[PDB]
């Protein structure tokens, strides 16, 4: 029993972290086979951060004008490519501790763990999710990008996310590993902000039914909803519709506890209305969003 | 910025996992040199679960009684002792991934990092505390005993907890390295409770420095306090004595942020007078307290690990 916000353990993904200096930038690298993928904002210039034309300024790279750096070790450069807003150095040393694993472009809503690094030294790991605003509400310094998001369900690492930026509410965005910005961002120093964020929904009851799983009832109710009711009454709140998808996703956790989907549905809609009353679900006075279904299935059995 | 419960990276714990078999029992180990350490209780049985002597339930054990496994690989038992409520099997092969460590015991308000396993198999790492009350709040199932707790200091990994035991709240209960239980527990089917527990004031101090690090000043205020006078609230609310040692820990963060600890003091007496009045706390509506000051500064400037 208990219940704690879970990270998978990172050794898998230590072994793969270095560092790269371009100019009088350093940040983190991903040292996967014989590539090393990082942010492509590696090279951008003091005078040249607004409006960098990355095409540009890749051309006039030598391979010798990255220092990537493994531990003790100096890796040689000896090709350099971009995709997107990620860059892939070529070097001439397979890593030897590269793990099984997969690319995955994740969906808002979804979590992973972070290993927050910093000169390709790992500081520390948590977990994230995906917000329904694309950003990621993360622990990031100075130094930090190129840190990774990954999963590692079964023996494979699947990596969902590098860093890249940090905007004004203090809250980060980044890329997939093919370089794609989760939301509307560009590494640029644009003026860009965050939409307004909302609940996740299908998150916070995957968590109320790891709550009776664990012992919890209080919260229970005799009452039941229609979705499209629900779905009228969490919207007023800034929670984020629940689709037949979330119904159907919730199912299992609905038979395990014996708690049909819209029933738990009205005890979310109660706490919303009335709050906890001085009482705490999981160790937490507020409304816990940051563990989905399958989290809640991995980590109660 | 931001701030995050964030624990140790956990790679080099996680070469030091197996598993570890003794009659219809199946727990991990800690495979460190050529030793393996795990919880003695993995030699009990369902017809002696409830009342067992160790020290004559092992002599019947002999080396193959103990079948230990990395990964897929046998490890060969050669010797087998007891220290406390730890087992001991000492095995043919060193690990060759042991790192740099040694073995600490913690004080209650201390953290580490738990690394969750089963089978042998890392399943997940999370961030605790040692409870006032010499429990933890974890998160563990059948099969999990043997996993262990851990922080690092520059490249030394210092083992602090074993896993041992769930209580009937649903908080847990260990030893360190040595065997020792933390709190009053003993390693049987006899009634047993977690006492009472307080909340850790240091850390609550602490965790509201992070807080104003990261931009958050609703609940600072323009007064101040005594030592003595904020004791007496801490003990109204269940709140654990704040020492001067503490205060001197804390120094760093008064110096960075302006607020002195008796001036925070004023801040978290009136939080416990009043409430949050709706607001929040580095999206927390409680007051978190498995945050320590050297959490809090490691965190907020980078600190690695070699
Ligand atoms: C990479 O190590 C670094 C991580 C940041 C530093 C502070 N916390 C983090 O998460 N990223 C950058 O420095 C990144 C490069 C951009 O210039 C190409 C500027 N970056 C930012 O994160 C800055 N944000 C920013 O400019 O935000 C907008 C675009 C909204 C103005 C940040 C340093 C203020
Ligand atoms: C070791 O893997 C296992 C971990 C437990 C299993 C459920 N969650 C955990 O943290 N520990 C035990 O199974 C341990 C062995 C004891 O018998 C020698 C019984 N154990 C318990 O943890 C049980 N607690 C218990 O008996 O509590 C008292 C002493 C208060 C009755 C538990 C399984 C009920
Ligand atoms: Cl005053
Ligand atoms: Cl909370
Ligand atoms: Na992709
Ligand atoms: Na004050």
């Amino acid at each position: 029993s208990g219940f704690r916000k879970m990270a998978f353990p990172s050794g898998k993904v230590e072994g793969c972290m270095v560092q790269v200096t371009c100019g009088t930038t350093t940040l983190n690298g991903l040292w996967l086979d014989d590539v090393v993928y990082c942010p492509r904002h590696v090279i951008c210039t003091s005078e040249d951060m607004l409006n960098p034309n990355y095409e540009d300024l890749l051309i006039r790279k030598s391979n010798h004008n990255f220092l990537v750096q493994a531990g003790n070790v100096q890796l040689r450069v000896i090709g350099h490519s971009m995709q997107n807003c990620v860059l892939k150095l070529k070097v001439d040393t397979a890593n030897p501790k590269t793990p099984k694993y997969k690319f995955v472009r994740i969906q808002p809503g979804q979590t992973f763990s972070v290993l927050a690094c910093y000169n390709g030294s790992p500081s520390g790991v948590y977990q994230c999710a995906m917000r329904p605003n694309f950003t990621i509400k993360g622990s990031f310094l100075n130094g930090s990008c190129g840190s990774v998001g990954f999963n590692i369900d079964y023996d494979c690492v699947s990596f969902c996310y590098m860093h890249h930026m940090e905007l004004p509410t203090g809250v980060h965005a980044g890329t997939d590993l093919e370089g794609n910005f989760y939301g509307p961002f560009v590494d640029r120093q644009t003026a860009q902000a965050a939409g307004t964020d909302t609940t996740i929904t299908v998150n916070v009851l995957a968590w109320l039914y790891a709550a009776v799983i664990n012992g919890d009832r209080w919260f229970l109710n005799r009452f039941t909803t229609t979705l499209n009711d629900f779905n009228l009454v969490a919207m007023k709140y800034n929670y984020e519709p629940l689709t037949q998808d979330h119904v159907d996703i919730l199912g299992p956790l609905s038979a395990q506890t014996g708690i049909a989907v819209l029933d738990m549905c009205a005890s979310l809609k109660e706490l919303l209305q009335n709050g906890m009353n001085g009482r705490t679900i999981l160790g937490s006075a507020l409304l816990e969003d940051e563990f989905t279904p399958f989290d809640v299935v991995r980590q109660c059995s």
